[PDB]
């Protein structure tokens, strides 16, 4: 029963409250931030992104839902971390979480997302990111647009959830990201699917998978993390599409 540490990870189990957020370590340099939004019809619905801590500076994906609420990230990182955030990837947009980048801006924090969600947030009356990032037809990002991105390792699998869908896998972990596109093993359904792309959906998923074949362990936006059993799971859904 006895465990081999790693060093620089928490290794209890027990997620950490700061204010609204949550907090998990999830390798001795990153975490998932969770924060939670009462939606009519729906009740608590989660948001969750990720920290990384990359040399002397810190990286962000995805925000929370509120300005108030992205704050806090910032606070947690003042207090936990006391390293500058150097930048943050938003992996779709979401018209619920305006607030979110609201505070980033307010903080000076650089902002990248897709050139297509630097599209539809302004269609939809929202401010865009700071910087669109591209992709080369491989999927890949273009490094011309992704400076100093460190370990983040960007992928755009095509439409899927939304149109403009991207995911993030980390460099020296086995964890990737998959933003909105990938459900947990346990979701009843795909959620809502006004802003999906129903012929693409499952081949998004599966080339998410196949983009990083290394990751054992999938963070999602709006599931608990889980194994590669959430791609699988999720293509399976979409295929009924």
């Amino acid at each position: 029963n006895a465990i081999r540490p790693t060093i620089g990870q928490q290794m209890e189990t027990g997620d950490q409250r700061f204010g609204d957020l949550v907090f998990r370590q999830l390798a001795p340099n990153v975490w998932q931030h969770t924060s939670y939004l009462d939606m009519p019809g729906f009740g608590a619905v989660a948001s969750n992104g990720l920290i990384v801590r990359d040399g002397g500076r810190v990286l962000v994906v995805d925000t929370a839902w509120t300005d108030d609420q992205t704050a806090q990230i910032l606070n947690w990182i003042k207090q936990e971390i006391n390293l500058p955030v150097a930048l943050a990837v938003v992996t779709h947009f979401h018209q619920d979480k305006m607030g979110g980048m609201d505070a980033l801006h307010a903080a000076g924090i650089a902002t990248y997302a897709n050139a297509l969600s630097n599209q539809l947030a302004p269609q939809e009356g929202m401010v865009a990111a700071q910087h669109s990032l591209t992709f080369a037809a491989n999927g890949w990002v273009e490094p011309a647009t992704a400076p100093n991105f460190g370990p983040l390792k960007v992928f755009y699998p095509g439409p899927g959830h939304t149109s403009d869908n991207i995911t993030v896998g980390i460099d020296g972990t086995d964890i990737a990201f998959g933003g909105c596109l990938i459900k947990d093993s346990k979701a009843k359904s795909l959620g809502n699917l006004g802003d999906a792309d129903t012929e693409h959906y499952a081949a998004s998923a599966r080339a998410f998978g196949a983009a990083f074949p290394k990751a054992s362990m999938i963070v999602m936006s709006h599931s608990a993390p889980d194994s590669r059993a959430a791609i699988t799971h999720t293509a399976r859904m979409a295929d009924k599409l």
